[PDB]
């Protein structure tokens, strides 16, 4: 498995960005500012043990399609599962979506992973990328009300608060948009990235939507 490489450095990451946020978190009295750190130190937590189980070999399978038998990590869903909506939940928290469209974002999140899932699990080659394609609209129809929705709710805070949420919104079209693409391409998909450059690339990602998105949130005037 040449992957485990970039499995223990996300291991590794996740699990410093999981302890900073603690000790910074655990320093904290604002009220507000505490319920960001809680919804914020647990998505590197949840990151953390989902990178641990896949560097110590479970969360794996072996899935057949084009004549062949392929590796697919599955654990990385259980992991988005519950990471996304909480980014999501920390984007509306900002900008106080209300109720209705929390739920939403949130059942069209779970629509996005759960086809995925079941997309990196078809054993007809096709259908795969019946379910990448759905997957792939759910997000976007997620990506159209953080862009639409969000930004007309983040202007009405004050600059302070409106300037945090787009650069939060900017780093989140931005690294969402290009997972679709790495699944396409990679071992779920078209097969052309093999799995440990990939697993870098996912690696990346994770990293930079969790505990860059984190430190980006976490640092600002804009939870106090
Ligand atoms: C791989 C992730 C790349 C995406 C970069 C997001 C940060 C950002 O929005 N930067 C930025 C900032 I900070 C700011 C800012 O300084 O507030 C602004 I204004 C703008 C803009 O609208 O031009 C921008 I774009
Ligand atoms: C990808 C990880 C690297 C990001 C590190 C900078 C984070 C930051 O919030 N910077 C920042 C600055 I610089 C500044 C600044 O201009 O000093 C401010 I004001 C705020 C804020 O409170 O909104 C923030 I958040
Ligand atoms: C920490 C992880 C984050 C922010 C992960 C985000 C993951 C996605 C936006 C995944 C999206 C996918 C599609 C839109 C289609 C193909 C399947 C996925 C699950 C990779
Ligand atoms: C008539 C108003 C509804 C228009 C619907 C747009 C459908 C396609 C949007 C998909 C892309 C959204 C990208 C978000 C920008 C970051
Ligand atoms: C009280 C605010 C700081 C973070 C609270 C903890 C949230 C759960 C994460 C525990 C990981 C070990
Ligand atoms: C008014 C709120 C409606 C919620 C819409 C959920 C949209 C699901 C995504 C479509 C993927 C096929
Ligand atoms: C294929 C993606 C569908 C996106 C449709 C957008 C629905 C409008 C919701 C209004 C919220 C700003
Ligand atoms: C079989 C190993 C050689 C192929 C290397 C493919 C790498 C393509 C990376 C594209 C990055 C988005
Ligand atoms: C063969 C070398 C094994 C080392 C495993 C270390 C991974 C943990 C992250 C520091
Ligand atoms: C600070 C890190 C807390 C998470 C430890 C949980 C380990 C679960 C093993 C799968
Ligand atoms: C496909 C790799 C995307 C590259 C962007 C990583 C930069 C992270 C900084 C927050
Ligand atoms: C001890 C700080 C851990 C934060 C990891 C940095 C990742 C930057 C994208
Ligand atoms: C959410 C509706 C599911 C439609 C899937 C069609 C199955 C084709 C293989
Ligand atoms: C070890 C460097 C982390 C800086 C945060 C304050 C100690
Ligand atoms: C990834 C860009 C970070 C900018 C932070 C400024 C608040």
């Amino acid at each position: 498995r040449p992957e485990w490489i970039w499995l223990a450095l996300g291991t590794a990451l996740m699990g410093l960005g999981t302890l900073y946020f603690l000790v910074k978190g655990m320093g904290v009295s604002d009220p507000d500012a505490k319920k960001f750190y809680a919804i914020t130190t647990l998505v590197p937590a949840i990151a953390f043990t989902m990178y641990l189980s896949m560097l110590l070999g479970y969360g794996l399978t072996m899935v057949p399609f084009g004549g062949e038998q392929n590796p697919i990590y599955w654990a990385r869903y259980a992991d988005w599962l519950f990471t996304t909506p909480l980014l999501l939940l920390d984007l509306a928290l900002l900008v106080d979506a209300d109720q209705g469209t929390i739920l939403a974002l949130v059942g069209a999140d779970g629509i996005m992973i759960g086809t995925g899932l079941v997309g990196a699990l078809t054993k007809v080659y096709s259908y795969r990328f019946v379910w990448w394609a759905i997957s792939t609209a759910a997000m976007l129809y997620i990506l159209y009300v953080l862009f639409f929705g969000f930004t007309s709710k983040a202007e009405s805070m004050r600059p302070e608060v409106a300037s945090t949420f787009k650069v939060l919104r900017n780093v989140t079209v931005v690294l969402w948009s290009a997972y679709p693409v790495v699944w396409l391409i990679g071992s779920e998909g078209a097969g052309i990235v093999p799995l440990n450059i990939e697993t870098l690339l996912f690696m990346v990602l994770d990293v930079s939507a969790k505990v860059g998105f984190g430190l980006i949130l976490l640092r600002s005037r804009a939870i106090f």
